[PDB]
């Protein structure tokens, strides 16, 4: 199904390489297997209300996951956790709305978004159980995850139709977001990441649940 060389789980050099070879095929999607495309990833509609900003995103897209570099995969067979560190550049797009304020500036907006995130580092931890199925085939079954993020290099904000078309105000806001990009990544990044992470997690869990572990590991 997926092109992956078989590792011992505690050989982290190997696992980091296997994840790296699998990832692009995987994120392309596996229609017949019930695995959605994850680059470009369709994010489900969401909203958030945080630190004075009422935000929504519709027709959400996350681009970039097909080019992620896996930094390390640490498998702890004792605790039955997997730690996966990786980084990428990502673009988040869609029909956004904004009201309230961002930090010290009031905002209104109803238009299109293009967020370009450069060298975002992600720290994923998954909990899993090994589970034999009804016909006796052992599977890795994902149970929970945590994900943290750190945008190290830069984040760029493209927001159309801010301030009902007023250039002056839109220009001031856009300059403002790019100058304080880090702060803004830390204030509002979590709900965005979570929109992607829950969908990505669903599909990995679905996939691993159905593919025998012996097909993708030395167990
Ligand atoms: C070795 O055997 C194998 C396994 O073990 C058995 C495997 O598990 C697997 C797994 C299969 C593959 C390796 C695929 C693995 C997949 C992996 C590691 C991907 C995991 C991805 C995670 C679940 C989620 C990642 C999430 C992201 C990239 C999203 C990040 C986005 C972020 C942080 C957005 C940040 C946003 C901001 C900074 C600004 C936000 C602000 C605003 C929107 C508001 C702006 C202000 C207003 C005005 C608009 C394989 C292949 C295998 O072979």
């Amino acid at each position: 199904v997926l092109p992956v060389e078989k590792c011992n789980l505690e050989d982290s050099a190997c696992m980091t390489s296997a994840f790296q070879q699998a990832l692009p095929t995987f994120v392309a999607g596996l229609p017949d297997h019930g695995v959605e495309v994850m680059d470009v990833l369709d994010l489900d509609d969401f909203a958030f209300d945080l630190s004075g900003l009422q935000f929504t995103l519709k027709e959400g897209k996350l681009k970039g996951l097909k080019g992620a570099v896996i930094d390390n995969v640490k498998w702890d067979l004792k605790k039955k956790n997997i730690e996966v560190d990786f980084h990428l550049d990502a673009t988040v797009k869609g029909h956004y709305t904004a009201g309230g304020r961002i930090l010290i500036l009031p905002i209104t907006g109803d238009g299109q978004m293009k967020l370009k995130l450069k060298n975002i580092h992600i720290h994923l931890v998954v909990s899993y159980e090994m589970e034999k199925d009804a016909e006796g085939v052992d599977h890795v079954i994902f149970k929970k995850y945590t994900v943290t993020f750190d945008v190290k290099d830069n984040a760029q904000f493209g927001l159309t139709n801010l301030f009902n078309g007023n250039k002056e105000l839109s220009d001031t806001m856009l300059t403002f977001l790019n100058q304080n990009w880090k702060q803004v990544s830390e204030e509002f990044g979590k709900p965005v990441m979570e929109a992607a992470a829950k969908k990505i997690f669903k599909n990995i869990k679905h996939f691993l649940a159905k593919v025998p572990i012996a097909e993708i590991a030395n167990v």
